[PDB]
């Protein structure tokens, strides 16, 4: 009855969905809360809808956790995040509305504390235990979102949450004597002027060179060599920002590396349909985990109409990249259990100017693609013109049949019979300069022809992959029908969006590799996998 719903990630079976709220492992279950709409598809009456899994795929449901059912938070449950106790003890930091709509910070702990469900969630009396009041003096409707809370080189734990002060986004911190006394630090761990509220903040350490995630409270070993990440979604532009630096625990602020602010110049997690992103410590892998929301492009006279809004991307694992200035991505790998016994290959395959090949057996509206593209003469490859430094913006004004001397070229997903619609997500090469042998890679992801009805998000997303182009291009492609994300370069690039086509949907989906650039480039190898289904509720 509706061939828009995702076989493979996670959403609810039916209403409204937002934030990603307190994900983490107990007893070797995880946990995932989230903002749902009980009653509609439309963001309401709020709760903490409760799912838990052993493979971060298949989800068992449970009912809701965090509710209103007290004054600090009688007028609603607002995201939150969940601290593992030193001892092996999960509890919550939520945001809850008091009875006059003011965003008050509330602690969550668990009833039944053998319950391996951990369902049942005991607020305290105490609550709210952080309020904006006349002494700290705060837009009481903008401090929210409160993050997991870090020890310190000390007793003293410490959390922030996301406010704002006349446009100057900040993320203000509370010490705590023993996680119930939480005095309010005179100085917010960073902030930035011009961008708006901060939201969803989250700040978590980063070995150098490893690829197992740190652990939250990790600080100053002579041994192991920590980073740190402070990320935090935006209000009035809908994205997610990171960046890198130190943790001066002396000031308790946070240092980016070598001149880079929380915007302007700030790199995203997916530089496409994502938002309300969160992470959390997998003890039992040694890995991080990264959820992320991600809007619906359709109009909300669909979300009326289907009955729902709001997907969960498949969780992705983190962690910072070999140069040191940027965070790789890279789904589970517990995820390609969901790929079919089956496997459709095509190797060594030459592209010629505007050229495509079909991929056939494969689920094409529910499969894993991926590609390996190899350029040979770089040299073909143009001189990207001044201007040129918004990828988006690039990707915008050039679309797929713009043709480019190296480029474009990548994949068409959901592609329809006679390509009517299809969606193409691809890569142009052009040169940083001219003698200086660098070279910029182009991350496309057009939506402009995606689906045949004009009323849908059809924004297209652009990105940039730090690659070298002198070996293959990888580009993996995840296909679910309404969701579909990107990934370049072995995550360095993730542009994710939201498609919804007329004819390509179902067994009439089909799949493509295409080249419409000048150059003929060559398909040193390709894998694309159907992919089944996963237990989601
Ligand atoms: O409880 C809502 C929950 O969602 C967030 C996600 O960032 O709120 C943002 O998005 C809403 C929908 O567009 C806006 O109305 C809201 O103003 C904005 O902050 C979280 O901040 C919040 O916990
Ligand atoms: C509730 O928690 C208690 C912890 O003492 C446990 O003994 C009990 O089994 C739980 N409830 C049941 C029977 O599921
Ligand atoms: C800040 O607070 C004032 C009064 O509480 C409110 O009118 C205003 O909208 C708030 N600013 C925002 C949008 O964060
Ligand atoms: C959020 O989703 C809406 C549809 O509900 C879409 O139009 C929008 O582009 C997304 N983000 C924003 C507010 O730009």
């Amino acid at each position: 009855n509706q061939p828009y719903r995702t076989g493979f990630h996670f959403q609810p079976p039916k209403n409204w969905m937002n934030d990603p709220n307190g994900p983490m492992i107990y007893k070797g279950i995880y946990h995932l809360f989230y903002q749902w709409n009980p009653k509609g598809a439309v963001w309401g009456n709020i709760v903490w809808a409760h799912s838990t899994s052993t493979d971060l795929i298949n989800w068992d449901p449970h009912p809701p956790a965090i509710f209103p059912s007290a004054p600090f938070d009688i007028n609603g449950c607002w995201s939150g995040s969940a601290t593992i106790l030193p001892n092996g003890k999960p509890v919550i930091l939520y945001t809850g509305i008091d009875p006059k709509n003011q965003q008050v910070q509330n602690i969550a702990e668990p009833k039944n504390l053998s319950d391996p469900y951990l369902r049942e969630w005991k607020k305290s009396p105490l609550n709210p235990l952080m309020a904006p009041d006349a002494v700290n003096g705060i837009n009481a409707s903008s401090f929210r979102d409160p993050t997991t809370a870090w020890l310190g080189q000390d007793k003293k734990w410490r959390v922030i949450i996301g406010s704002k002060i006349h446009r100057r986004g900040l993320a203000i911190t509370y010490t705590s004597k023993d996680f119930l006394k939480w005095e309010k630090s005179p100085e917010p761990l960073h902030y930035d002027d011009g961008s708006g509220m901060w939201q969803c903040p989250d700040f978590f350490p980063v070995t150098r060179f490893g690829s197992n995630g740190v652990e939250t409270s990790s600080f100053g070993e002579p041994n192991e060599i920590l980073k740190h990440v402070l990320k935090i979604s935006l209000d009035d532009t809908k994205h997610d920002y990171y960046t890198i630096g130190t943790y001066d625990r002396v000031k308790d602020k946070f240092v980016p590396d070598n001149g880079f602010k929380m915007d302007g110049t700030a790199p995203r997690y997916d530089y496409g349909k994502y938002y309300a992103s969160k992470t959390f410590f997998d003890s039992a892998k040694n890995r991080r985990i990264l959820w992320g929301w991600t809007n619906e492009s359709s109009s909300v006279e669909d979300d009326v109409e289907k009955g729902w809004s709001g997907i969960q991307t498949i969780p992705r694992k983190i962690w910072l990249d070999r140069s040191g200035k940027q965070l790789i991505q890279w789904p589970v790998r517990e995820v390609e259990r969901l790929r079919t016994k089956q496997v459709k290959n095509l190797r060594n395959k030459v592209l010629k100017s505007g050229s495509r090949l079909e991929v056939y057996g494969v689920t094409a509206a529910q499969a894993d693609v991926e590609v390996l593209f190899k350029v040979r003469d770089l040299e073909k490859a143009d001189v990207i013109e001044p201007s040129w430094t918004d990828p988006q913006l690039i990707c915008s004004k050039m679309n797929v049949s713009v043709k480019s001397g190296l480029g474009p070229f990548g994949l068409m997903v959901l592609a329809s019979k006679n390509l009517e619609e299809y969606t193409s997500v691809y890569f142009r090469i052009f040169k940083a300069r001219q003698n200086s042998n660098k070279y910029v890679v182009l991350m496309c992801s057009d939506q402009s022809r995606s689906s045949l009805k004009e009323d849908n998000d059809k924004t297209t997303y652009g990105a940039f992959v730090d690659i070298n182009p002198h070996q293959p291009l990888s580009l993996r492609a995840l296909i679910d029908h309404s969701v579909v994300e990107s990934f370049g370069g072995k995550g360095r690039a993730c542009i994710t969006s939201r498609v919804y086509p007329k004819l390509a949907i179902g067994k009439s989906s089909h799949l493509f590799a295409f080249n419409y650039g000048y150059q003929s480039v060559d398909v040193l190898n390709l894998n694309a996998w159907s992919m089944n289904s996963a237990q989601i509720s």
